[PDB]
């Protein structure tokens, strides 16, 4: 089997991406934002607690026939962001993109916190790291990605994000007409349950490539792009005008700038971001201060190479037996 749907940005800046999960029967279709850096499978519900849902689409299990309690299970996650949500859970029959996965754990928030509420357009995630890191208690449940993979023509999905345009997350099979080039593969440490590599380093605009490791995690889930300080002051000082604000939590440039180019290595090959993926606008409406899209990992305690970076490429997630991530250009 295979499954292809459309991922879609929720606002002009891409801060995240939302693609249509059919969930439960008749189908109950939620906008979920597909996350390579978690692994739980949670909806706004019909027990959501009320004041905390403002526009979501809601799942609400009692309409579904195939919906059953997954009886004293309960879910708590914590992203990275400092957001959260919790609740219990149900198994059902939820299906992307045509792949349908029957006796899913489908987590019903009953608490989200308030960066959750304020987003209208984001009706839960579906989680797409290694299932160690699902958060089912007492029983750990396993992911859309494991529970589909036995099924699937080949045991990979796949992501290609849009800058400021829909793109697409294939399950079970490569789409050989959505990159250009050869797809290069780098191996995985699945020890801390994320999709974990080694880049091979990094150039700033038309500047010479350093080869230098860079441990990271592929996570459609974040935003920006996460570096070491070392790699983002390199950057940066390549914009007049640019520095880091404690008050704004990053680094900050000049919208009238021209941002340049920032490429990492996939074994001998070369990803380009180019300038215009790492501009995030103003800092606040109508400031001429805008965000930038590469910030220091300094304190998180490791690289993430989010949508910022992803987007930039066509991107395979192997979960062979000893799984492996690919990187081709588009």
């Amino acid at each position: 089997s295979t499954g292809s749907a459309t991922t879609t940005p929720i606002d002009s800046l891409d801060d995240a991406y939302i693609t249509p999960v059919q969930i439960g029967t008749p189908a109950q279709t939620l906008n979920l934002d597909f996350d390579t850096g978690s692994s739980d499978l949670w909806v706004f519900s019909s027990e959501t607690t009320a004041s905390e849902v403002d526009g979501q689409t809601i799942y609400t299990p009692s309409k579904s026939t195939t919906a059953k309690l997954l009886s004293g299970a309960t879910w708590s996650i914590s992203y990275g962001d400092g957001s959260s949500s919790s609740g219990d859970v149900y198994t059902d029959t939820v299906s992307v993109g045509g792949l349908t996965v029957t006796g899913q754990a489908v987590e019903s928030a009953k608490k989200v916190s308030s960066s959750f509420t304020e987003d209208s357009t984001i009706d839960g995630l579906l989680g797409l790291a290694f299932s160690t890191l699902n958060t089912v208690s007492p029983t750990q449940q396993k992911t859309f990605f494991d529970n589909a993979k036995a099924s699937l023509d080949s045991p990979v999905f796949t992501a290609d994000l849009g800058y400021h345009a829909p793109g697409t997350y294939n399950f079970g099979f490569i789409d050989t007409t959505a990159y250009t080039g050869s797809i290069t593969y780098t191996a995985v440490s699945t020890k801390q349950g994320f999709w974990e590599w080694t880049s091979t380093g990094y150039a700033v605009g038309s500047g010479t490539f350093k080869s230098t490791s860079i441990d990271g995690i592929a996570d459609t889930g974040t935003t920006l792009l996460y570096l070491p300080a070392t790699v983002v002051s390199a950057y940066w000082a390549q914009v007049s005008g640019a520095k880091s604000s404690s008050s704004v939590g990053g680094y900050v440039f000049p919208c009238s700038a021209t941002l340049p180019s920032f490429t990492f290595g996939v074994g001998s090959a070369r990803i380009v971001i180019p300038g215009d993926y790492i501009d995030f606008g103003p800092i606040s409406t109508g400031s001429s201060s805008c965000f930038g899209g590469i910030q220091s990992s300094a304190g998180i305690g490791i690289n993430i190479f989010g949508d910022v970076a992803l987007k930039a490429a066509f991107v395979v997630f192997n979960g062979a037996t000893t799984p492996t991530l690919g990187f081709a250009s588009k």
